């Protein structure tokens, strides 16, 4: 039984309107829903998807038992839907026991909270369907985090990790952890733009907290618009839709002030034309340092509140400035005033760059027992310090952790389990090797050996996948 692209949206709308919570996603569908069927009719042309098993697929909404996460979850939806699979929505521990109850289940996403309810509903037997799992994660979940013996040996107390899944399981919102799968969305999109109109990134007084020079540099230059904090700042309390792409398109610069982190909305107003002024993080902030990341199944430093939009897209949509450099934050906001405006969209935030993701992760992703093809491996060597992360991306690389197995002149040699091996001593010529195929881990660096590092090739624009990946 094979799967049919769909091209009409009528039965998923039947579908969401049993779901209270879909109400605005049914509506965001709507406006984008050319854009999808286009898409979907684009990649059918680019691409054979043809001879395609139709999936049954769960899709088990712990959450809804976060508007990024919503959005995500519609677009997984919509993507599911387009590719012709056949997909079962549960909302309840009721709707999750009957489609589980049901059986011929072949794929499952879920979030972290549904995967505890997964657990506890189906007793035991929910580990026969754990190789199914994709777990949608939005800030990652690194391998020492994920291995819960190893992670009560480094006394990590995270509420959401210990699950011992292959941590390509879990799905991501941006690709900045490379233990993980990248999921992310899809971005909604010169005589309507006010060049001198900037518009403030957060919905609560309590973002503004200490951040009047930074405002009253940036006031210097331009009108401080917000959707709600100095008596200057013009307030068009909350909006949406046609309305804040309105507001969007009408703005020059869309201003972070350092929270929240990793958010849809600084890539929906680069795509309508904005400059994102991105804070930048010195110490980078991390659940070493910073109370919202506290608990949170990752050591993964964030450079600034948005680092994608920092590193995949930088200037000049994208100004990362310490906002307590006043020259640098004034010489940004001139910059940003005298730009030329260029609405921009990474592919894999597209329609169709999203459509072809899933698709490869659906057709192509298997931990039930080879993809990324090892014609796709180039090893490179972390310095001490650096991690196999820092070392693949230093050569416009990423970290294909599915190769460590393959990794794994030495004069002596030993076996640890440890996240930093497999390690080389270049003085000695000793080589640490792994001994536990869970711990095996893109992030983090060794202070004095080299790490031997498994590196794959990416599409620009799909980092997602290999040249070889489709
Ligand atoms: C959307 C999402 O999950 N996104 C990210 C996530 O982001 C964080 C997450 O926080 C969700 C939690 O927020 C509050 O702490 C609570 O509302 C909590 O709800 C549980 O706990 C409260 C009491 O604290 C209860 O009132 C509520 O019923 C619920 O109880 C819990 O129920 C579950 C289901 O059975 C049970 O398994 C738990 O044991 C039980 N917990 C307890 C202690 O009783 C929320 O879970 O979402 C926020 C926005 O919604 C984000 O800002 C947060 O950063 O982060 C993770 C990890 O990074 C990521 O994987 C996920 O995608
Ligand atoms: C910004 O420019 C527009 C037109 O160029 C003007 O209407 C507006 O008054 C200006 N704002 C400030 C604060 O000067």
């Amino acid at each position: 039984s094979l799967a049919e692209i769909r091209t009409d949206f009528n039965i998923l709308y039947s579908m969401m309107k049993k779901h209270e919570e879909f109400r605005w996603m049914r509506l965001r569908i709507r406006r984008m829903a050319d854009a999808w069927i286009q898409a979907i009719k684009s990649l059918a042309e680019k691409q054979n998807l043809e001879k395609r098993k139709r999936k049954k697929v769960l899709v088990h909404l712990g959450l809804l038992t976060p508007l990024g996460e919503l959005v995500q979850w519609s677009d997984l939806i919509t993507s599911l839907y387009l590719l012709g699979h056949d997909i079962r929505i549960s909302a309840s521990l009721a709707e999750l026991k009957e489609i589980m109850g049901g059986g011929g289940v072949e794929l499952i996403y879920i979030d972290i909270v549904g995967l505890a309810q997964f657990k506890k509903t189906l007793g035991p037997s929910w580990v026969h369907y754990q190789c199914m799992l994709r777990v949608l994660d939005s800030f990652g979940t690194e391998p020492e985090f994920n291995h819960a013996n190893y992670a009560q040996s480094k006394g990590h107390k995270t509420p959401w990790g210990k699950w011992n899944l292959n941590p390509q399981q879990f799905y991501t919102m941006f690709p900045h952890t490379p233990d993980n799968s990248f999921l992310g969305f899809v971005v909604e999109q010169n005589e309507i733009k006010r060049q001198n109109q900037s518009l403030v990134y957060g919905k609560v007084d309590s973002f503004w907290k200490n951040k009047k020079i930074y405002l009253d540099i940036i006031h210097t230059y331009m009108e401080v618009h917000a959707t709600v904090i100095p008596s200057y700042v013009k307030n068009h309390g909350i909006l949406s839709g046609r309305d804040l792409q309105f507001l969007l398109r009408e703005t020059k610069l869309f201003v972070g002030l350092g929270f929240p982190y990793e958010g849809p909305a600084p890539l929906e107003a680069i795509a309508n034309g904005c400059a994102f002024l991105n804070p930048k993080f010195n110490p980078p902030k991390s659940s070493k340092n910073t109370d919202f990341f506290i608990g949170k199944p990752t050591l993964r430093e964030l450079t600034s509140q948005h680092p994608y939009a920092e590193v995949f897209i930088g200037r000049p949509h994208v100004w990362t400035v310490d906002l307590n450099n006043q020259e640098e934050v004034e010489d940004a906001v001139k910059a940003i005033l005298n730009q030329k405006i260029e609405p921009y969209m990474p592919y894999e935030f597209t329609c169709e760059g999203m459509l072809q993701r899933i698709n490869a992760f659906i057709e192509k992703q298997d931990f039930c027992h080879m993809w990324p093809p090892l014609s796709a491996l180039q090893v490179k060597l972390a310095e001490p310090g650096q991690s196999c992360k820092q070392v693949c991306q230093e050569s416009q690389l990423i970290c294909e952790p599915s190769f460590f197995q393959h990794l794994n002149t030495c004069q002596s040699s030993e076996l640890a389990k440890d996240i930093l091996v497999p390690s080389f001593d270049p003085k000695n010529k000793h080589c640490v090797f792994q001994g536990d195929l869970l711990l095996f881990s893109c992030a983090g660096a060794h202070p004095r050996h080299q790490r031997v590092c498994p590196c794959r090739d990416f599409i620009k624009g799909q980092v997602a996948l290999c040249k070889d990946c489709l």
